């Protein structure tokens, strides 16, 4: 009972903060505070166990779907504003080095992950994003924070990437709704030895993430699933079936 | 590939426009019904199915499927309402396995509940319809009073957990256009007697643009015991019993 | 004896008055329908049946039966018309033996042909309704268009000899309230294929006051192969095949 | 085809003559002439065979029922007017003598048959009729044409006849619609040795008569059926089953 | 007259064949032929109408009672021998499906009906019989012809059936003399919505069946009576009065 | 329940044994008569009646009733024969409505026809006794010659259809222990005059173990006009006249 | 890997049991047990999913073709031996009644399906089979189990059936290799309103059945496909294109 | 009709006999080769093709096609072996699109791999032959050493999944007489680079008696981009690229 009203309250605030933040930029501090609060809520064992206990399976879905939608849009808005203001253990043995090439799907307006991996690894990195504003801001952020690195950001779809066969590692942003549809597309486009990290969130985490899914055993094999109690998203590693 | 995509986009745009038009004027219903007839012919045409299956832009295809199944579910609801209003105004297969000692629940009964009425008259079974939309319940009840006043038909806006008699239900039918139908199936497990049979209406592949698809179930709970693929009908049927 | 006679006389007088009233004002229909409900309860009450069977004034009983079956046949026709008009205005078991490859003829389809519509929807068979009254054909056709426009239903005012397709008819149903139904059965012999089955609706004894009775047939032509006596329904059924 | 239009023409004339004869008595001569014409039509082998050949079984019935109705009423009207103006081989071995008692059902306003049998046989005769005018006229005719004979005419139903058990012979007028219903009633009312002559007409004769019927073999046994090509009605003899 | 001598001849043969079949099994073929002959006799419209015409009501009863007795015993003997050698439209809308439970009273040594309904419907079926030999043979036949089906055969009386309240449909063998006494007992034992099919035979059929009876309108209501000219037994359907 | 059942079983076994014994030796008659006295006291005891009515094993109760009414009917016949033989050897309420102008038929007159003799002497009526058993006729005739030689009593072994004078019979009495008495009543309808009155002896409930029960009649033929329930006598009486 | 060795083991046993059963009849019990085992294997979700997962598409084909061949021959042998020892919801609205006529292609030596439909429906039934021994045994079985029914068994090809145009329903045995070639032939031979039920098995079921095929949209339209998880064969319904 | 059937039966019987004879004596090879020449002329004769297409016994035709394509595939294999043995003993169009930078795989290389040798010498491409029959590999290798020792030709008995270099293959050719060639095509999809081109040899209609036919492919995988029907050659060619 309690969980439903918290989720409802969250959804209300999120939709308001979003509309207010799109109307005026100074609402960013409040939205960030809400997001920190939300993150703490999700990772708190009380609320996580209460969410799972709630067995109104139908009723939970509409809040989940609503929240995952509005939060994804809020995260994008935070990144855009942050950008304008400024202006591999997960992989284990399959980690990234200077001889590798990383594609990030959903690079974002403030592409910190992309810059971070490029600086530490030396690897060539490619980010794609469907939102042209995110591509524009992301590129400009790269020019300021990592101009010497080999980072390319584009609005190209995976099937338009001329160098897709040379990619060794792929990371998916969690807040991409059709991320498994893209993964399916990538099977034919990629070399045999590629490794994919799918960010996801299941259970209560699905209110701030898109969930995991079962994949066709004939294409992509899940080789690892990493559950991170202190992180807002978990990671699943996929390799092509041999 | 590109032709299927363009056709789907065109249908998507037309359905969205027709929805708005019919919401502000019920007299545009005949254009919606015609569009829906055209859509059905496209879906049931084996050439279009083959080419839809050939299209390789998985992401674009998923986005169009998701958008179309949503807008088409709402248009179907509106057609049912307008049809019910017109008959009342005067401007007008799942399972024999159901008998008169049985009790059928139909989830998503609709404003024009002809399926409900047909089961009652043909079988003599007790029939319950539920709908989440109260307008559909109200119109549905009035349709039942006009066409089948002496049959044992109850239409309510109760959730499955609220139903007093849920343990005595022998048969359940899900409307295809219910998004969360498999989540409801999961909840029904503990609510129902051991011998209940569920007919899940669905559409996969090209049929998923006018239907919600089938899903895997938990095999310790529900078992698919029968599947009817119907190449000339807009939805297929899967039967489930408890494991 | 005397009590049954008085009751029958009272019903006769009331039916004649109600007929006149409804002919000059369709808004008195609810009183006729109520009277008919009351009549049905009387007929299906086993105490009244026993006492009707006990009454020994054969001649008086025959006169009342003949008068009642006539006036009640006309009242039933009027009820069907008014019901059809009201649904259209917006002021609102025989044989499985019939399949979709079959073809049913119903003699006396009526202005509110629900039986016709039910056979079509449940079986998928081709269905023909005939009626001698053109108003019943017209209203019947319009009812069919409203409720079952996509089914293969034809309603006409043709006699059985005029029907182009009479040789392809697999099943025939007679309305109970047709006076000359057995004479029609006789004519159908040469018009129909060897395997046709006929369901004759009838009522004998007390039921003959709201129905035309069964009759002996020529045994070289038609043979009774089945008879269903239904103590809680207003008419019984006899099945005939060719000898 | 031809027969249907003759029957239609007959029905039309009959209904007119009836209405005209009820409005004014001087139309009697015309109605009598029509009835003589009708009788000749029925007994003529052409029309009799044409009637039987007509296989519109449904269509024939409505004309029959109509004609038999209107003609029965015309015969009564002729008898009434005739009365006012004035004012046993069939049985064979079971014939009527002076020691017998005859009941005629449907004695009529001009009860010639009743007077005729009474004068020839010496038998006591009783006539009944449902029409009080026919009883009144019939009695008065008897007083004029056979006052010395033992003839009683009454409006009593068979079940009200105190002397019904002493009746030896019963004759039914053909134009009584429910004559077989009366016959069924008579089984319990009559002695064991009674004989009944049922006047009837089948085929074309049914347009001027009510037809014969099958009887319950357990009560009344048909012992003879007399077909008379030159008579408007035929005769069936019934005795109680032994 | 003729009917009485046929019935007498039948009774004589039946009593002989029975005694001979109990003495030696090889007489079964002759008894079967007699039973086929008898069945054809009963369903033949000549003999059926002659039987009804015979109005020696007292005399008919002793032959009926005798025949119905001897024939019932012959049918049992046929079933026993058949067994050893080997070793729902009636209901209409109230038909049997896989979720129903059927009790047959008088299951017999060769329980074909029980196996037949179980295989077609999927319903759980229970047969009872008073004759322990019939229970023993019936069970063994089931094990051979339908081992996977849910069929239980027992010598329990209806009042000893622990699952009687879950029964949805009941069928009575016609050749049970006190079948209506059992029906009366079942009213208290059964659920509200049960449907009963009483096999019976009236008229000539009563020489191979026990007859129908009027029931207490307060308990069991006859809802249908099915007369089957080409079948040795008819069916009456009963439901509890509402 | 169980006690009544055991008592009935014990009486059944004892009656069967006593029948056999008396058939092979008429000197065991006194034991049969004593058993029958005991049986009568059991039947007429209102405590046993109440508990018999309480017993709920309808089938078992019906079987015992049927077996007892049969064996007791034969024992009663044998007692009558032995009583008649002993008087001859020298080793020894229904209707005033009967008058000397009347004529009584008693169906089942018996070997010791005291009822017959009593009606004749008290009323002066003409009396006919019939019995299906010729030994009963013979002994009955000889008893009548000894005790009432000057009365108008005829005993024959004719069926009711064979009686010359059946139309002149004013009164009829049926013995209770005749199995097919109501079927005979049905046949008598057409054989008898309009004013005949029939006294049917019967026993229902507990009394049905020593009697054949009453039955419904066809109401168009025979009408019950009077019923005498006699708590201290072994049979009750119902009077019938023609409807 | 595991599936291939099971299939190999099955094939070995099947070929042995077949050769042994053709040499001596007493091996029938073992072959039946093997067939029950095989049926359970095919319908078990583990083995069905393992079969589909095996992506040695070439290698699977030789085992399939081999198994479907040997099993078809074993089924025939079982039916022959069974025969010698002894000696419509699928259609839905298009079901079989007494006025219909059914042709079964591949009637078999023990034609239970043919007898079953004939007894329940009243329909006239025709079975054909290419194997003369199956025709001979099938006819003889019919004479014993259903002599009164209208069942004709012949070795005629579809094109030699004089009454083929009056057939309303056709059922194909699954184990007929060229069943779709026969279906193509039937288009010209049959009336317009005929309905065909093609028994088939796809996936793992193809090891005990011949598979489904795509048909010429211009002739036969698939109107229904019935997948039956608990049955060794599935059903496809075909009607002529309008 | 009957003539085509008889001819086919005669060829079937002759091929089966010749196979046996050549297996037990390689000196009967000239009779087999002559029969095969005759068969080719029959297949390529447009009159025989028309009449084969006219024959309406679909089932009989299918059985003969299936039997002939099997026995003829084995005879062709034997001819290749005997030809290879005789040359060694001393008793003796698909695609320019192939260049020296390319790499061709031929599935079903055969014991006398002249096609392989011709591609290598004319194009300068690297060539791989595979065969499932090890005798064909051995003889094929020895033929290549005799006639083309300096070309880059490798013949192996590896399946397509075993080939180290399968990703570098630019061109693939299937022998027509491989039964499961389209199933192999399906497996090659994931094994090969994006730009591979496949030449599928086939024969349909009359040509299917000496060849395996073409098939529909999954349109999301392989697309027919070109088809060459050759009325004077024993097999046709279809080219496939990835969708
Ligand atoms: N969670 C939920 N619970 C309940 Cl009780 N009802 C729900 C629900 N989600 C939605 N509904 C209700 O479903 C109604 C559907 S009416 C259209 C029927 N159309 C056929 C054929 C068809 C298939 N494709 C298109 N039409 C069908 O959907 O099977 C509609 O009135 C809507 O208010
Ligand atoms: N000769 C003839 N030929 C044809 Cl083609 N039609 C004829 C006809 N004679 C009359 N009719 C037509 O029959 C119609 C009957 S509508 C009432 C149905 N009611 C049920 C239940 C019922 C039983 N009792 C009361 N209602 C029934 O009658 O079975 C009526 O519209 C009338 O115009
Ligand atoms: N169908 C039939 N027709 C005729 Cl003419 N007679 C028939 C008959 N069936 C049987 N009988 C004869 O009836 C005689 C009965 S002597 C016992 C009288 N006892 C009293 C009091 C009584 C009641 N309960 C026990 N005793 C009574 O039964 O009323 C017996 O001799 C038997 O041969
Ligand atoms: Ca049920
Ligand atoms: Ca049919
Ligand atoms: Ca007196
Ligand atoms: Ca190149």
């Amino acid at each position: 009972n309690e969980i439903k009203l918290i989720l409802q309250q969250y959804l209300e605030k999120f939709e308001a903060h979003y509309e207010r933040v799109l109307q005026d930029d100074q609402y960013i501090e409040a939205l960030e505070t809400l997001m920190d609060d939300y993150s703490e809520f999700i990772l708190n064992p009380i609320y996580e166990q209460q969410f799972n206990a709630w067995r109104d399976v139908e009723e939970k879905a509409q809040l989940i779907k609503s929240l995952q939608y509005i939060t994804a849009q809020c995260v994008k808005q935070v990144e855009v504003i942050r950008a304008r203001r400024l202006l591999d253990e997960e992989f284990g043995q399959c980690s990234i080095t200077s001889n590798d090439k990383l594609l990030l799907v959903g690079s974002g307006a403030y592409p910190m992950t992309l810059i971070q991996v490029a600086k530490e690894t030396g690897a060539s990195v490619i980010g794609i994003d469907i939102d042209p504003q995110a591509v524009d801001l992301g590129r400009r952020i790269v020019n300021v924070l990592a101009p010497n690195e080999d980072i390319t950001i584009t609005d190209q779809k995976v099937s338009e990437l001329k160098d897709i066969k040379d990619v060794t590692h792929i990371i998916f942003s969690s807040t991409i709704p059709l991320k498994y549809s893209i993964l399916e597309e990538l099977y034919d486009l990629t070399n045999e030895n590629v490794v994919v990290a799918m960010r996801f969130g299941d259970g209560i985490k699905a209110i701030f993430n898109y969930p995991s899914q079962e994949t066709a055993e004939d294409k992509w094999q899940c080789v690892n699933k990493h559950m991170r109690p202190q992180q807002i998203f978990d990671i699943a590693l996929y390799k092509k079936a041999a």
